[PDB]
């Protein structure tokens, strides 16, 4: 079934283009917006919590567009509740680091935030030094493999159908949607002389790292100074809030 894989690589990249929330070529267009020296001091003095709870909702946003990605990947309905809700609770904020490098600018070190691009010292206030840099870091790893779209969209889509996390009911049908997914890459990366990139792509554990660390700050922020989330999804909001 050649067609059938043709198929579902224009089902990721549409679900992708519709909850991207911003166009590539947007983000390369605004490289040259650069926050001013007074543009930083101004989120530089700024209260921990202020920037918390811009961040925490950039971030709530931002997953929301990844449960709408996955809802929309053919196949992923068909999967019990129980196992959606493990493949969105363990992936989808590793999903959300992995579309930062979209807005990276490797050439200046900065990133797309709140409508111009700046470094790692906007968001001092949040003292959480080591862990943006670790941010940072790992957008400008990814940034160096020049990400297409459907590269993108297809990684992504793989981050998320996950047959190997635990808790999962019907693991041989998220095991399906894994195996055409990666066929969908494979064949993809084969036709545009991209196969490269695999032997380039962050190792195992990394993201898994990055991203435990990444949830482990925001649950800490959560209970010190809890944001009021615009919950659409019950079943997933239950297990990430308390
Ligand atoms: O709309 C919803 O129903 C809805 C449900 C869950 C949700 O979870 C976000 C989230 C957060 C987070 C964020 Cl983004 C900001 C502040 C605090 C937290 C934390 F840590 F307290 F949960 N961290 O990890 C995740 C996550 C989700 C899936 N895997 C990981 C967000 C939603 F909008």
């Amino acid at each position: 079934s050649l067609t059938e894989i043709e198929h579902l690589v224009q089902s990721v990249c549409k679900s992708y283009r519709e909850t991207c929330q911003l166009r590539l070529e947007d983000l390369l267009r605004q490289r040259s917006n650069i926050f001013s020296r007074e543009e930083v001091t101004g989120y530089q003095r700024k209260s921990m919590w202020e920037m918390w709870e811009r961040c925490a909702h950039h971030l709530t946003e931002a997953i929301q567009y990844v449960v709408e990605f996955a809802k929309r990947l053919s196949g992923f309905m068909e999967l019990c509740q129980n196992d959606q809700i493990v493949l969105l609770k363990a992936g989808a904020m590793e999903v959300v680091l992995v579309r930062m490098c979209r807005a990276y600018n490797a050439d200046n070190r900065t990133v797309f935030f709140e409508g111009k691009y700046g470094g790692m010292e906007l968001f001092r206030a949040l003292g959480c030094s080591e862990l943006i840099s670790s941010i940072f870091d790992f957008s400008h790893s990814l940034s160096a493999l020049h990400f297409s779209e459907d590269e993108i969209a297809l990684y992504t889509a793989l981050v998320l159908i996950n047959a190997h996390r635990p808790g999962l009911q019907e693991k041989r049908k998220v095991e399906q949607l894994q195996y055409n997914l990666e066929l969908a890459f494979h064949h993809h990366l084969h036709k545009t002389h991209r196969q490269s990139i695999l032997a380039k792509l962050p190792p195992k554990g990394k993201l898994r790292s990055l991203c435990s660390q990444h949830v482990e700050r925001l649950q800490i922020f959560q209970h010190l100074h809890p944001i009021v989330v615009q919950a659409a999804f019950p079943p997933l909001y239950k297990e990430l809030f308390s």
